[PDB]
């Protein structure tokens, strides 16, 4: 079966998975705070089931539910992820995402051995390919990228910014020139943001690209949530993060939309992070069935736009089953007493005492009555 | 291990499971509009796994996930052995459900309905469920014909209907819904599905008020929707446009749902579980906001903290911030969707400026 | 030149449209103090109370209310002398009105010192408006029928009744038998809310089978969100009130509904503007035969933008755009309804929650702590 | 009593009066569509009354309520809009706004319109509502040459004017051409003309040019506008009610304004006289007076702390509506509307239509065989 460049070059759609540990976190294994992955030792078959899922919602692709006890974790996971794949057609991918900012580990050797300490376990379980995801920062994306093509194995590259780039002003163009210059046949963007602002982003990365004259794979796994409001740190800094941000889900439709214009505009690596559950996946091999020509096992309990709901009995109930319908309806939050957006929040008594000067300034011109 | 009238007599708190035909939907197991749950058979490892993260999230009970190439009596027996596997994995008992015969498959008398629930509680009986569960039942002539069928066997029977506070299809009221069908022999009665927490206890306190006013004793059970419905009318979610693939928005929080159990237990409810649109993570808030009634956490809480504990030790002050319950108590979640409305309207059925 | 009264026109099955929100239209323009509510500006600045008269006049109204209150008595001989003055200038009467007052004989002379400045300027009728207690609306009510002219009466209250817990039915029947020849309601809720409360009014008085005309000048505010005390108490009230306002769409929906259940005077309360006056007179022009003078500078359901550049301009230039067009906030960080204040629990059941949650709170850490463990 | 540069070089405020044609409009004077000035010979008594609202309000400018009858009007206009400003501590200023073609063409209009300005001696010119800096350079042009100060607000946002002219560089040209005051009016929130007015700025500090700076904002919020401004978004003209600016929005929007440099702070469509008490309210410690109007008021809600209920007294505090987010009261509505606009082309239409048409049909024979 074919490998990750394979299929890209010979101009195919290759389908992600979606968010492991968000997932998880809702099926009590994984615990927010840390998102530590334990549960592929604790409760591997929890994990083994999501994997599962996401196949049959037409993943082509089982990330490793790994992390930086401990190497045991790893190990298993790497395990679970290859059973699964070859329970069908998917290739398993060893991440690494950037260092943890509460380690004083911030040197490039000393950076560089965490993914290598990494790596040492994908190259021993003989994943089919690499990735470096979760970056804020190019300049540490390039590390994890030079050290991983060392392996002799396919490497893509997904960074965690939005359209104003990364956290030291390094814009997207930029960061993904400098990313397939360390080697990356793949880039992209994850997590952060939703589709939307994920894919403006991917064509800035893109536009770099053309300017400059360079050729690689494009590659989007944004949030599953709607995020009109977040400034360039993303999710994290909204108030709703992490336990109140349902109302923000997508629904089967925004991800078909997302899947469509990412297709559009030349990704075809197309996946999801955080919030990503199967019927996400599933509304990406949906939407593109007609170019890969077949859909996915879940489509088999499923239907075209609403179409199992064709004959319920309410007129008005059946009168939803087509893609006019579903693709134009403006759905409710059923939250009216709350707003539908939220600022960021983000980085004193002597305001308090000058308000306290001012608000006297005014009680006095009112009431010494000078109109 | 303690029955459940056992552990209701005696003053116990029982919660229930999820939302199984929503869940399983999501993951890719049910269609939506037959809604029939083929997966007990075709794919039993998806069904077990739900019931055990149930389990893990503090419920006392597991639903049979049941219904009605494959028949009915197959895919019956098969989920009644994955939910007997699961209960014996914790503290928890396997309940049998029927629900009202299916809108879309012919009119039925009341010696049709009976055959039909006969046909179910044989399974029920050979596998020795624990207790029985009519569940969606819109008219309460009906949901009294399937309590007079299921107390025969000699279990208990616990009986809930999706209707809200103005009553049945039929328009009797909650109140008088309540008494015939502990009148008929069901020992906990409720509601479950088509609107939202808040409603659903409206409903429930409704009931309560008609057995105290019958002379009647029942213990209270609570099944809603885990979706914010204050936009539904007497139909229930189904007549919302959202309904079945736009009700993303309206999924309630872990916090909205501790707030639902509190209200819940305060009212006099001890069976507190939930229907479509309940998962894993929402049954853990009933367990942990009735924790210091009960005396311990589910096992799923050893992934989790009180009230974002969990973020305590996070890089950013503002995130270490949000690990209290005065901030997510009172914290207005934002919709995301700023080009659409907080709420939806439910489907249903000149020239004198010339002169 | 000569007038149809009150009666006369309502006995013979014609719309009598009212005039809108004195109060709350001139403290806008800088004229009357939020607080107070008091109305000065009668002798203090007699051009702004004038220009707003004949705004309302202009725009279709048949009701000049005098800008009255409880100098003091020169205020109320000025206004009556300015509504007078305006009414004359078209189709239109004046009205003398008593509101509810902050003893039957002791409140009965605060309405009797009121009525004598009403007699004393001939006005064409009285309005009891802005009761919440229908006892007290009854007294008005029978002190004012004294005068025999006729005399409506409107409370501010909404479905669930009066602050006694006294049903609108009843309300209403009580309010006719003291002698009102029009009844209704006035300000609080938003016109959805009080034509709900004018339809139960209405169904008391067929129980009663007594015959009384049926008003309605309800707040030009959406008021979902209200309780049964009314829009004073959404936190809003009265410097937020902003997103609230109707279009002149709701209100031409508005008269409609109105039109449509029997209601034949059909005015406005706070937040109705001169153009929210002309909405129910264009609504009604069909059943009246004729448009207000201010429809000259307007155009039937947006028709005037039918000349404009750009093409999706023009295609708001019609009826359905208009009706079917759900409007936004312009404010996405707020909430689209709000809780009403109220009283809270008292100190101390506040300080026993607290204690209670501080008490559970260290339960819930002990139990976590111990399942970790 | 001081003109308009003696004030604004001496660095005080300048307070703006409102919208006209839109308070107007609501009062039954003028006609959405042609929002023409007619109400000045037909009903002075009306325009008048709104001069002297703005005026109690603390206005410190009565702009005509003039147009392109015809010169009747505008005469009438002038007599009104002089009148009032004799009443207080305020003067006259004539406007010219782009035309409804060549250079000289265009500037006989404007030349015809201040003929009456200068038979009128208004205080002051404004070139206002302009959404190409060049017609706006050429209002300048002739206006300059009455001998009186020419103030040159545009009605463009952040992204510049419709020639895709940035403002930096159109202030510039503004100044350049001989305006002594510069910046925006209309179209676009007060939140998004500040944001216009610190690029106008920029650009002049760039250039070591030096002018005083204006705003007049709509009393609208529009953050779901694009470029082309609020009469694009679906609800203009007669569906705007729910995004009026509240008294405190427009003391927000005075004190940024003022932080800015701004020192001509006034308003477009929507401000109404209590939005103008605002800025002057705001503003009163900088100025050290408050305007007539707020005899009839009291700071941040104090004149409610007489009211019979505890809730409604605790209202009575700057902290209170300060952080009130105010409700919509329209929970089946949506916060933003997305604007209208040109859109694809017809046969772009064409193409993405049967494109997405033929997918849903391969979609159908797809889950037909599967
Ligand atoms: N691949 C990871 C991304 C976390 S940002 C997951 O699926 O959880
Ligand atoms: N017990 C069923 C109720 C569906 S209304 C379920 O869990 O799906
Ligand atoms: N007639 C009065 C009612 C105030 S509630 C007014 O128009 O202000
Ligand atoms: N000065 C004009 C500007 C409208 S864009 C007015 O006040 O109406
Ligand atoms: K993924
Ligand atoms: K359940
Ligand atoms: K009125
Ligand atoms: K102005
Ligand atoms: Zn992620
Ligand atoms: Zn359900
Ligand atoms: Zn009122
Ligand atoms: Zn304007």
């Amino acid at each position: 079966k074919k490998g990750i460049l394979e299929r890209l070059n010979a101009g195919e759609i290759v389908i992600g998975d979606g968010g492991f540990v968000f997932a998880l976190e809702k099926r009590g294994y994984v615990k927010a705070g840390p998102w530590t992955p334990e549960a592929a030792v604790e409760h591997p078959e929890a994990v083994r089931q999501l994997h599962r899922e996401f196949l049959r919602a037409g993943s082509n692709v089982m990330q490793t539910f790994t992390f930086y006890s401990g190497q045991e974790v790893n190990e298993a996971a790497c395990d679970i992820a290859r059973q699964v794949a070859d329970e069908g057609d998917a290739l398993v991918a060893g991440g690494v995402s950037q260092t943890p900012s509460y380690l004083s580990c911030k040197s490039e050797t000393e950076v560089k051995k965490v993914f290598l300490q990494q790596l040492e376990v994908f190259m021993k379980k003989n994943v089919d390919f690499l990735i470096a995801e979760y970056f804020e920062h190019v300049e540490e994306a390039v590390w994890a990228v030079e050290t991983l093509i060392a392996s002799g194995k396919p490497v893509a590259a997904t960074m965690c910014i939005g359209p104003e780039g990364d956290l030291h002003g390094v814009p997207p163009g930029e960061c993904a020139v400098r990313l397939v210059k360390a080697g990356a046949s793949i880039i992209g963007v994850n997590c952060h943001f939703d589709p939307t602002i994920s894919l403006k982003t991917v064509k800035l990365m893109k536009e770099g690209l053309e300017a400059a004259q360079l050729k690689a794979h494009l590659m989007s796994q944004p949030l599953a949530y709607h995020t009109p409001d977040c400034n360039k740190q993303g999710f994290i800094d909204l108030p709703e993060f992490p336990f109140g941000l349902e109302p923000r889900v997508a629904t089967r439709w925004d991800i078909q939309k997302y899947a469509r214009e990412a297709y559009n505009l030349g990704v075809r690596y197309i996946g999801g992070c955080c919030g990503f559950e199967p019927y996400h996946i599933r509304a990406i091999a949906e939407e593109l069935a007609p170019e890969r020509g077949f859909l996915p096992p879940a489509s088999e309990k499923h239907g075209s736009w609403g179409s199992g709901l064709d004959m319920h009995t309410k007129p008005w109930v059946r009168a939803r089953a087509r893609k006019e319908y579903w693709e134009n309806l403006r759905i409710a939050s059923g939250r009216p007493y709350n707003p539908s957006m939220s600022k960021p929040d983000g980085w004193a008594e002597l305001m308090q005492q000058k308000e306290a000067t001012t608000e006297q300034q005014l009680k006095e011109l009112f009431e010494k009555q000078k109109f």
